[PDB]
């Protein structure tokens, strides 16, 4: 049982899997209202009803926070729950399946998404990402929110949605900021459902997308550090946010060559 009502990180174990939950409001200068994130052994829930919001780093634009949970090592926080099998070199990953059920609710106009991501780093345990590293996101849902940078292509990547084998069409957005940002955004966003997919398909498309970059070199030698699952929300214009979610039936399976 884990309960947090302010920003912070806590570890937990879900069906034997060591994980970390972060009530991540990294780009929020200050807020009024309440946030509550909880793990009860069977589900992780998050609820927010906050106001008086403004960006911590205004000039970078983009979102305000990212309440999430993750498996592995999150560089920015020098943190991992114990017993984690990540990070591992991208070249060593044969497959990395992620499965989770989700139910996201939100006031109608809120910029928000259901996004999962990883950070690929040159060194195994960096404490930040910079030039030469990569941030790769996978968005299964979005509302009044587009990824950063611009769309550079589309990839058809399969996955199991609510128990059925489907093919998703994913727009790939790339931005060269302090690191390389890549976001795969599903054309038919899903607000509630269950998905199972292999992160390897996204790592394969990302590596190809960057095969001529002068910034990202030797993609396959980078370390796949973590797998975060959460909901980014907000924009420089967002003054308040009312939303919440429930994640259940979580599991991952890393298979290394
Ligand atoms: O900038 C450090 C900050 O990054 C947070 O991840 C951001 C990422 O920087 C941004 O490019 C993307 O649009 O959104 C993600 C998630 O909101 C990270 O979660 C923080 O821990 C870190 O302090």
């Amino acid at each position: 049982m884990v309960l947090m009502t302010k920003p912070g990180t806590s570890d937990f174990v879900w069906n034997g899997i060591p994980l970390s939950m972060e009530l991540n409001l990294w780009n929020i200068k200050e807020y009024s209202g309440s946030v509550a994130m909880k793990f009860d052994g069977e589900k992780i829930t998050f609820d927010a009803d906050i106001q008086n919001l403004s960006p911590k780093e205004p000039e970078r634009g983009g979102v305000l926070g990212y309440p999430e949970f993750y498996y592995g090592y999150k560089p920015w926080e020098n943190h991992t729950a114990e017993g984690s099998k990540l990070p591992v070199p991208v070249s060593s990953m044969k497959s990395f399946s992620v499965e989770v059920s989700f139910d996201i609710h939100h006031e109608p106009s809120l910029p928000l998404n259901f996004a999962m991501e990883t950070w690929l780093t040159r060194e195994k345990y960096q404490t930040e990402a910079s030039i030469g590293d990569v941030e790769i996101m996978v968005w299964f849902y979005f509302n009044n929110l587009t990824p950063g940078g611009e769309k550079i292509e589309e990839f058809t990547i399969p996955f199991v949605l609510n128990g059925e084998s489907v093919e998703g069409t994913w727009e790939l957005w790339l931005a060269e900021w302090g690191w390389d940002y890549l976001a795969f955004r599903l054309k038919d966003p899903v607000k509630k459902g269950r998905v199972k997919f292999d992160v390897r398909h996204f790592l394969d498309a990302a590596g190809k997308a960057l095969s001529s970059s002068a910034r990202v070199k030797d993609f396959e030698d980078l370390y796949f550090t973590v797998w975060e699952i959460g909901t980014e929300f907000g924009s420089p214009e967002t003054k308040s946010a009312q939303f919440g979610w429930k994640f259940e039936n979580f599991s991952i399976d890393l298979e290394v060559r």
